[PDB]
């Protein structure tokens, strides 16, 4: 169809950021011209995904499902990072679609670590996500940029005083009061290899400063990246369609699709 | 302020094609906060403008008001394109702002050599502009991304059968009746050095071959541009507040701002 210079793509959402980052939810984007510029490009995603502990028991239905609905007609090559290499599903794959098992704070550090590696080479951009999810629909392309964030759920609505940034000034990841615009979840950000390199990098290393001052961030890396992202701002911020919890929220009509859900 | 997820920056137009580039409208963008990004990146902006024949009259309106108006706080470099050297008025200049005169199918093709030169290096985005034009309002750094176009004044409201485009399909400009996403006009648009170096040498090799064809397109270098912008589409689309004649079209409501207008 044509674009229609005189009607809104939403009218009950924000749609881009004040500096000019398209905010992704269904119905401002036309699927089928950014596959194509993907595949112009031969574009290969990278996924990166936790599993500790008792957290593998979730690969299972996090990996069937992405197989379903995440970049599916494009290169994907999975980095499940297990304490457990035997405790991983063998999940078959679609065509040009690669697993490979890494053997274990840490989340930022090893992503900062693996991300430097030159076996990264083949690969284009990162996407880093929690484990004890699923895919539902369709996660693909749209969401590919330098750097993006997530809004976390609980917070899209609130405004910022609300926001659960890190408040005590000794820490690295300090936002004064009246800052910030958005809250970010760590559950779900990526972007090329080079600005996941720079962000995990920075958070990484922040965390280690606080470390060496005897403090800990309120929320954690969560913390470190809602300061990163507010110094270095995301080229797309991916609507809560990205990150849901049905059992905690609902279904809410602003919500067209739900994408990526939390496992009850 | 802070953004507000549940608000829409804009309730009356597209704030964003189908392929996730922003629609840049009064409203959509916090100057502040993308005046420093650009800052930041110590960026300059070369302003190319063509006054040939009885078109050196316009100069003088065009530089006092690009003084006024355009990437204040930035730098600047103008380059004149004209065939009367000694008729370029001697407009004063604000801090970190220069102006060259170069003296000479042709826009495209003289673009396109000038901007593969090595003096060029200094400059990191171009924008091309018709010089019978004044600015009234603010033309910033929110148009800069790798590739932009302007939607024609006349035809933001149209349907795609009604858009201009070249149909003969024996020239390189032609574009299919049902294909096209908006009419570009020939009269505004730019990028980074490279991507305006890519469009440029498109549009003046393709012109070649229409002109070895016995074929002049329609609307010439502009039909050219918007085969180009269907198969490499822009970054950002600038809202017709950056082109517009207020005595041909008046003041809609929509238009929030007239920035850069036809001189009567
Ligand atoms: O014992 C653990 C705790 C956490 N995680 C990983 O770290 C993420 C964050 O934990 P939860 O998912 O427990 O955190 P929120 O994402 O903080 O609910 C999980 O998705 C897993 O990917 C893990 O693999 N094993
Ligand atoms: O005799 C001419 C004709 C055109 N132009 C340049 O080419 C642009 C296009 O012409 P007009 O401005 O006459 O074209 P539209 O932009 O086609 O009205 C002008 O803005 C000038 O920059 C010029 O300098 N001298």
């Amino acid at each position: 169809p044509q674009p229609k210079v005189l009607t809104p793509s939403r009218k009950d959402v924000l749609v881009v950021t004040p500096w000019l980052a398209p905010i992704v939810w269904e119905g401002t984007f036309n699927i089928d011209i950014l596959n194509e510029q993907f595949r112009l490009q031969n574009t290969t995603i990278g996924l990166t995904v936790f599993a500790i502990k008792k957290y593998v028991a979730f690969l299972k239905l996090f990996l069937e499902t992405a197989e379903k609905h995440f970049m599916v007609g494009h290169r994907v090559h999975y980095y499940v990072f297990t304490d457990q290499p035997a405790a991983v599903p063998r999940v078959t794959l679609g065509t040009g679609r690669q697993l490979s098992v890494l053997e274990v704070m840490r989340r930022m550090e090893m992503i900062s670590d693996f991300s430097e590696r030159r076996f990264l080479s083949e690969v284009d951009y990162l996407v880093c996500v929690d484990v004890d999810m699923e895919f539902r629909d369709h996660v693909g392309v749209e969401i590919l940029t330098p750097l993006f964030g997530t809004l976390h759920p609980s917070f899209y609505g609130s405004s910022r005083e609300a926001f659960t940034y890190e408040r005590r000034p000794q820490s690295q990841a300090y936002i004064p009061k009246d800052e910030g615009d958005f809250y970010y979840m760590g559950a779900f950000f990526g972007g090329s290899v080079q600005e996941v390199q720079r962000l995990t990098r920075a958070c990484h290393q922040a965390m280690m400063v606080d470390q060496a001052n005897g403090i800990e961030a309120v929320w954690h890396d969560e913390s470190h990246l809602n300061k990163y992202l507010l110094r270095h701002k995301p080229t797309k911020v991916l609507s809560p369609e990205y990150l849901w919890d049905q059992q905690l929220l609902g279904w809410p009509a602003v919500l067209r699709k739900l994408r990526f859900t939390a496992v009850p």
